[PDB]
């Protein structure tokens, strides 16, 4: 065989070097034109030693100082040689390397630095980036599956191979030669599995590996692709991305295994999935955080699963595993204890994992294993009839001062029956919210479960300075030996805070690094509780606390529960983060991998993972298996759902469904970018599936805008329920074509949003719900309304009364907004999709204006069930993501009174209504999306309509089929979102008559001041929802049918 090596020529020299207040770029021509090269040179903020770069980006004549056969170089004026400057490398006016580049004269002390164009790396000399441009560079080949490389470096060169080390680095030698040990490959075509298995990647040149191949030997350590010419001078050399035959080898064999600290009465298995790890051992800690045993594991040769087997006597024992592995994106073998990614159980803050018996009655709350699900979710209708509560551990009680204080923010504030909190929700229950829907109780990273490492606000200041060196090192320093608590100094901090001096979010900002206070979509164990809302975070205590809250939630307040679970994300990847845990255990394969560069992707906000893998898709059923068996968990909503593919959400639910043939899946299935690697679990793909997703269309309409509007755009785009069209605000140009088309995706809405739905639309034309227009989309997508989750309020971006009060008209008082925010949920509530809303929706519920309040703790997030006030004007939100509002907010803020007991009292009882309306007929939770098109309707439709009315008809008579509600032959629901009274006289003739429960509310009622007339026509009153029913008399009557169309 012909050895590879480096290019026999030498070695570049520097052309120059940079002299005092000098900089110099080198482009160095790797590939074998230097006038039209220049460079575009600006000072900024953070980089600002250039001496007077020209100024204009068309201005190409900062061509080149000098050059050579290696390529030209810029000598650069600086004022300075400490700092930085910025550089954009170009040819003409095009960018030769996309990234935008910084060179840091700290980094590059001599301020001589050279670059290649395609490659975004600054090098410290021509040499180094010769070096680079023939060495091991990126991730672009992959190993797909046993013997087929995929790699596009391979194309039209006679050499191609795959060189391997176990504990160094595939590297050229001091002769120049690589002489670690290859394996030759050949060309080939790619198989049909392969191709199916990894489409993106279907394009590349395919190389095949003998079939004799030893894998593992490896998988153990570094693997380089390496080509070369016939002479043997290497052409290019990158890192080997392997999930794909770590799948084809070891997959199957591993995914039928179990994992985890498998205690039972006999003893305890540990398993754990290492199939590239050199050696793995099992360390065994006291309660005390000794060590009293490290064992080595057995590896096993088929799964690459290590395993160890010992006594029951390891119940309740700490222990991590000791991972001797390579990890590709530092390329060293690495040594490092882990906590196992299938912990049950951990210490304070989740550094070590703990054997654990979920079984044993000591970890159950009296009659756990009896309990029950309150509502039922077996058939359609069944399921249309849930109505989601989504709450947060510490938005339910960190503020509720009739909770007992060691409950506040913890799970078992639930059990506090005495409190404003509970009782509330209690009656929100009764009323016929169905389901409790649970923000992050896996464990999170981002709270420190250590209490002493933490502040909150309602502690004295001197505990805030010393947990939190950013505030004793701040403007707020003074407060540390005051003897205020923090949430009295950011009380006082309130009437001077306005736009030009956001003090309230200034020092909220820093409090957010040391409190309590998570979202907590961060990822750190799947399958534990989060240990910072038990009263004890040490060992198994939490468990049987989670537990007693499902049991308080489920059998004591009569609703379900739902968890949000993340899967599509870890907290940390790579070999050094503290909340690495899967990526420490088998690199690069639990996340998605940049194609070329092998980088952990980040779409998801953080570490992206890769669900389309076989042993990740594993252990989110195994997961989701736990949380359904172990701890009764009714339904999950899956984060970014789709980043998963469709047909791993359909595996896990066929799974969970052998546990619980009832379990309830749904989740955000917006678009992930990511169909080019497979089918994405998104609104349209899970068409017919059964599985739920969020719908954006009604949403929208109803709020108006969407989440990215900023400025004033967050006023001008009202919406249904904040009167567009009919009652615009001193900025929008909305139309009434416009207003009308929001109220063609409300109705629609209504009516479960149902791809093959006929409708009217804003001009009079017959349309199917998919020939509604959203953004671009098809409006209408889902098979059955049990398909989509309608909403107006959520815990990402502004609540609904933040909204509504973005946008509603300056002559729109208090009492017309606390109608309008009623009119907006009535959207929802009375239609035929799941209901969703968010905690606090009926307490007219804001966040200060804040949009994304994941980390602005208990003070823009407090909800007060004592029924004071509704959390608005407490300050200027957060500025890194509002600043760009502040203008706006400081326009709006103040139009009408902030909402006080009357207001939260009157809102209460509108929600508790509508809620209740929503219940009182099988006929608004229809299920089947075939019954809802065929007794379904709407009037008050076309070019013609009254703007801002919605009538929406349903059918009980005989041409409906049979009568599904013995008492009515029909109902009507009327929503009038206008500042006018509207008289509907398409019912004449056949006697309405207002519901029950909405008379028995009287004046408190949406419908107060509704008039059914002798004519039979029906009077609604400005911004007003009414329920009218035909009563059903000796049999069944004819009812309100659908119109053909
Ligand atoms: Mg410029
Ligand atoms: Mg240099
Ligand atoms: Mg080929
Ligand atoms: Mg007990
Ligand atoms: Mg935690
Ligand atoms: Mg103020
Ligand atoms: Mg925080
Ligand atoms: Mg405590
Ligand atoms: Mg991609
Ligand atoms: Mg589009
Ligand atoms: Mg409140
Ligand atoms: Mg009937």
């Amino acid at each position: 065989d012909v050895v590879v090596r480096l290019p026999d020529v030498a070695v570049p020299g520097e052309a120059v070097q940079a002299s005092a207040r000098q900089a110099v770029i080198h482009l160095v021509d790797i590939a074998g034109d230097y006038a039209t090269k220049n460079l575009y040179l600006w000072n900024n903020e953070t980089c600002d030693a250039l001496s007077a770069p020209v100024a204009d980006w068309n201005d190409v004549s900062t061509t080149p100082t000098g050059s050579d056969k290696y390529g030209p170089y810029w000598v650069i004026p600086l004022t300075k040689e400490s700092g930085c400057i910025n550089v954009i490398v170009r040819d003409g006016t095009n960018k030769l390397i996309d990234s935008d580049l910084r060179v840091s004269f700290s980094d590059f002390t001599d301020r001589t630095v050279s670059v290649i164009a395609g490659n975004s790396a600054v090098y410290d000399s021509r040499a180094d980036a010769f070096r680079a441009a023939f060495g091991v560079a990126l991730a672009d080949a992959h190993w797909v599956d046993k013997t087929t490389l995929l790699w596009p470096g391979g194309e039209n060169k006679p050499i191609v191979r795959l060189y391997y080390s176990h504990s160094s680095k595939v590297a050229a030698d001091s002769n120049g030669e690589f002489s670690d040990k290859y394996v030759k490959l050949t060309p080939t075509t790619v198989s049909q599995q392969v191709s199916m298995r990894f489409p993106h990647l279907a394009s590349y040149p395919a190389f095949k590996l003998p079939d004799d191949v030893n894998v593992d030997e490896l998988l153990q350590g570094e693997t380089v692709a390496i080509a070369a010419e016939s002479d043997g001078i290497l052409s290019s050399a990158t890192q080997v991305q392997t999930a794909g035959v770590l799948d084809d080898t070891y997959a199957a064999a591993a995914e039928a295994l179990s994992y985890g600290a498998q205690l039972t009465d006999s003893g305890v298995t540990f398993r754990v999935w290492a199939p590239t790890a050199q050696q793995v051992e099992l360390v065994i800690y006291s309660a005390d955080k000794k060590v009293i045993a490290s064992h080595p594991m057995t590896r096993d040769s088929a799964s690459g699963a290590w395993s160890w087997q010992g006594g029951s006597d390891l119940k309740g024992a700490f222990y991590r595993y000791a991972m001797t592995v390579y990890h590709p994106q530092s390329r060293k073998v690495e040594q490092y204890e882990v906590t196992d990614p299938y912990a049950h159980s951990l210490s304070t803050n989740s550094e070590y994992s703990q054997v654990v018996d979920l079984n044993d009655s000591a970890l159950k709350p009296e009659g756990w294993d009896g309990l029950t699900m309150p509502h039922a979710q077996k058939t359609k209708a069944d399921l249309a009839k849930m109505t989601i509560h989504e709450s947060h551990i510490r938005d339910l009680s960190a503020w509720d001062q009739t909770v007992p204080a060691e409950l506040r923010g913890k799970y078992l504030a639930l059990t506090a029956q005495e409190s404003n909190m509970v009782q509330h929700l209690k009656q929100l229950s009764a009323s016929g919210v169905t389901h409790i829907e649970l923000l992050p109780v896996f464990d999170l990273a981002t709270v420190n479960e250590f209490s002493d490492k933490v502040a909150d606000i309602q502690q004295p200041f001197s505990r805030l300075c010393e947990v939190n060196s950013a505030v004793k090192s701040s403007e707020f320093a003074g407060y540390c030996d005051s003897g205020s608590t923090v949430e009295e100094v950011l009380t006082q901090l309130k009437q001077n805070d306005s736009k030009d001096n956001p003090q309230v979010q200034a020092l909220n900002t820093l409090v957010a690094q040391t409190d309590s206070y998570n979202w907590g979509y961060d990822p750190f164990h799947y399958t534990v509780p989060e240990g910072s809302y038990a009263t004890d975070p040490e060992g198994t205590a939490r468990i049987k606390e989670f537990r007693t809250m499902i049991q308080a939630i489920k059998q004591d307040l009569g609703m379900n529960v739902i968890m949000d679970v993340v899967y599509n994300h870890t907290n940390a990847a790579g070999p050094t983060d503290r909340t690495s845990v899967l990526d420490k255990i088998v690199p690069w394969y639990y996340q998605r991998l940049n194609e070329t560069t092998g980088s952990v992707e980040s779409a998801t906000c953080c570490s992206d993972s890769a669900p389309e893998h076989r042993m990740f898709a594993k252990l989110i059923a195994d997961s989701l298996a736990v949380w359904t068996t172990d701890y009764k968990i009714d339904g999950f909503r899956f984060d970014l759902m789709g980043y998963h593919p469709k047909a791993q959400i359909l595996s896990a639910w066929e799974r969970i469904k052998a546990l619980n043939p009832d379990i309830y899946f749904f989740g955000e299935g917006w678009d992930s970018n990511q169909s080019d690697r497979f089918e994405i679990a998104s609104q349209i793909n899970l068409k017919g599936t059964g599985i739920g997703t969020f719908s954006d269309r009604l949403r929208d309409a109803v709020r108006g805008g969407g989440p990215f509007d900023s400025g004033d755009a967050l006023r001008q785009n009202q919406g249904v329920g904040s009167g567009a069209g009919v009652l615009p605000n001193e900025l929008t140009t909305l139309s009434d074509d416009q207003a009308r088309h929001l109220a063609d995706l409300t109705r629609l809405g209504m009516a479960g949003n149902l791809a093959d739905f006929v409708l009217i639309d804003k001009d009079g034309a017959v349309k199917r719900g998919s020939e509604i227009d959203y953004n671009g989309a098809p409006g209408g997508y889902a098979a059955d309304p049990t398909e989509v989750v309608n909403y107006v309020s959520k815990h990402d971006n502004q609540t609904l009364w933040d909204m509504i009060s973005y946008k509603a008209a300056q002559e729109a008082d208090l009492d017309t907004r606390v109608r309008m925010q009623a009119v907006s949920l009535a959207t929802v509530m009375l239609g035929q999709g799941i209901a969703f809303d968010q905690q606090g929706s009926e307490l007219l519920r804001s966040k200060s204006f804040t949009r994304d309040s994941y980390d602005s703790g208990d003070w823009f997030n407090r909800v007060d069930y004592s029924l004071q006030d509704n959390n608005y004007n407490v300050g200027m939100p957060r500025s890194s993501d509002d600043g760009s509002n502040y203008d706006i907010i400081a326009r709006v803020k103040d139009a009408v009174a902030t909402p006080g007991e009357t207001e939260l009292k009157q809102m209460t009882a509108f929600y508790q209504e509508l809620t209740a309306l929503r219940k009182s007929s099988p006929l608004f939770t229809l299920g089947d999306g075939a019954t809802v098109m065929k007794r379904v309707d709407f009037r008050n439709t076309g070019a013609d309509q009254q703007t801002g009315l919605l009538v929406m008809t349903i059918d009980d008579g005989m041409q409906a089929g049979a009568s599904l509600d013995s008492r009515v032959d029909g109902i009507v629901v009327a929503i009038n979102a206008a500042p006018e009274s509207r008289t509907l006289q398409d019912f004449a003739g056949t006697s309405l008559q207002l519901s029950a429960i909405q008379q028995a509310a009287g004046d408190r009622s949406l419908a107060s001041g509704v008039q059914v007339a002798a004519d039979g026509s029906v009077t609604l009153p400005a911004w007003s929802v009414a329920v009218l029913e035909l009563p059903q008399g000796e049999s069944q009557g004819a009812g309100l049918p659908v119109s053909s169309k």
